């Protein structure tokens, strides 16, 4: 007339999923009649004895596609008011999202991903393993993330059995898949092999995110392969015949097999720097074999979140802007970052990593050296997430020195405008990314060995970044090479 309370209930809801749903909000509320009845899909979801009882429950119906289903709920109460709820099942198919990393790089993008795919995709699973985040209960329970420990820093076997159990119980079952690139192989294979039997499971995506500087190191010695097409190719029938079981050998795990990806699965590499398969002519094969799924790694993820994804980001990250804020305000004085470095398979070097180190913020700090940055600064460190001791080491140096926290990936401050007047540090994946204009120096490692300058230049590493024009080569600095301020005055080689 219309004096009838109207609701409208949307859900989305997977395959087999059971739902129980009250019609109305009024409390109690008591009902004299009512009905419930079907009223869109094509699979017959009320079994009768479901209709008798005033709040809804169904199971959803297997499904070769995904369909909407409808329910129209119509009460009288003993007062006796009219009510009536139209209620709409969204039916999609189970999904699963798979992210590994034992780096920070990848992690950082997978992370990213996960935020954004919470609102998108509300019904995926997502099982991560990671290194170097670890996200709280109350975190995980709001993305859907199940955790598993990183064995050797890939993919554990338990992790490999959770998605066979899905794979087993799941009618249909969509799964993307998400590695560091350059240890894809050893992430991927496991599961991939497990899943190429399961017909009910269809791999939409593999995403491919650069651990950082190491794969381009790979690509600058793999400029030299002859026949790089030829490469490629054996790669892809290699990789294919491991998944398939055909060839047990899993040895090849190196640049020809994580480039081919692309060529079995939909997959997207998310490359730290595109631009260098372009800048170097002879990679022009390996990119164009790449094609259309060759792309550059976005820094907009944080910027696209709405405010409350933005700050559950920071927080799973453990970025407290506001302190840090805080810390640049404070002082007169413009505050510069150190970003240190930590060393890969080298214990017995770390203590030798800190000192230099050490002598790196003292050049710049400093006024008896050339690379003085000019003016008093306020001295701020990051901390290299994997740096361990050598963190330690360089903050007991410094009383005087503020820590942002190590774990905290640098590029997460430029995505939240919190770069500092300067920034300074040892040769970084993060120097891949970060603008120019905040950069005053970058020193590259040097051993207790050397100290000789010209083979010094000829290290991947440095040619990569020359050219990426991160840094110019008659300007390349070396830690051994630089003036020992450790007296206090800096003293020339
Ligand atoms: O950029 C990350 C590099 O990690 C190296 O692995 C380290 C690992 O990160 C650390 O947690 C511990 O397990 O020591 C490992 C030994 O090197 C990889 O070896 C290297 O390839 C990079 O991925
Ligand atoms: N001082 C440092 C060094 C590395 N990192 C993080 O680790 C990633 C890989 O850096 P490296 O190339 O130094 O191992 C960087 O992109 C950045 O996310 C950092 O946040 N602070
Ligand atoms: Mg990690
Ligand atoms: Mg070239
Ligand atoms: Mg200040």
């Amino acid at each position: 007339t219309q004096s009838i309370i109207k609701n409208d209930i949307n859900k989305t809801i997977i395959d087999e999923e059971y739902v129980n749903l009250e019609p109305i909000n009024q409390s109690n509320i008591s009902f004299t009649k009512h009905s419930w009845v079907q009223t869109c899909g094509t699979q017959q979801l009320l079994t009768e004895q479901n209709k008798e009882s005033i709040s809804l429950s169904v199971v959803a119906p297997r499904l070769d596609d995904d369909e909407k289903y409808c329910f129209d709920f119509n009460g009288v109460s003993n007062k006796g008011e009219k009510y009536i709820t139209k209620v709409t099942l969204n039916v999609v198919a189970p999904s699963l999202e798979v992210y590994v990393d034992h780096a920070s790089l990848p992690t950082l993008q997978q992370l990213m991903d996960i935020i954004k795919s919470e609102e998108e995709n509300p019904t995926a699973q997502r099982y991560i393993a990671w290194g170097r985040i670890v996200p709280t209960d109350e975190q995980m329970k709001e993305l859907n993330i199940t955790s598993f420990a990183l064995i050797n820093n890939h993919t554990p076997a338990d992790l490999v059995q959770e998605i066979v159990k899905q794979a087993q119980t799941k009618h249909r079952l969509n799964v993307k898949l998400s590695s560091n690139t350059a240890h894809s192989f050893d992430n991927l294979v496991p599961i991939l092999k497990e899943l190429n039997s399961f017909n009910n499971v269809t791999v939409t995506n593999i995403d491919l995110y650069d651990d950082g500087s190491a794969e381009y190191v790979n690509l600058y010695n793999w400029r030299d392969t002859l026949n790089k097409t030829d490469n490629l190719k054996i790669g892809k029938d290699y990789l294919e015949d491991v998944i398939n079981g055909i060839n047990e050998d899993t040895s090849n795990t190196g640049t020809s097999s994580v480039y081919n990806w692309q060529k079995l699965y939909p997959a997207n590499y998310h490359f730290l720097r595109k631009d260098y398969l372009t800048l170097e002519p002879s990679l022009h094969e390996l990119r164009d074999y790449i094609g259309d799924s060759l792309k550059q790694m976005q820094w907009d993820g944080f910027k696209k979140f709405n405010s409350k994804q933005q700050e559950l980001f920071l927080s799973i990250v453990n970025f407290d802007k506001q302190k840090l804020q805080n810390e640049y305000n404070s002082s007169n004085l413009p505050n510069f970052v150190f970003t240190g470095t930590t060393v890969w398979a080298g214990n017995h070097e770390r203590e030798y990593y800190a000192k230099q180190q050490i002598n790196v913020i003292n050049n710049a700090i400093n006024e008896s050296s050339p690379h003085y940055l000019g003016n008093s600064y306020d001295l701020f460190f990051k901390g290299h997430p994997g740096g361990g001791i050598i963190n330690t080491l360089i903050m007991q140096n410094y009383p005087s020195m503020v820590d942002i926290p190590s774990k905290i990936s640098f590029e997460v401050l430029m995505m939240t405008d919190m770069l500092p007047d300067a920034v300074a540090g040892i040769a970084s994946s993060l120097y891949f990314t970060i603008p120019a204009e905040k950069i005053k120096f970058i020193v590259f490692t040097s051993t207790e060995t050397i100290t000789d300058r010209e083979t010094a230049l000829r290290s991947p590493l440095v040619q990569v970044m020359i050219k990426l024009g991160i840094v110019k080569e008659e300007n390349v600095l070396f830690w051994a090479d630089l003036p020992n301020c450790e007296t206090g005055v800096c003293i020339a080689v």
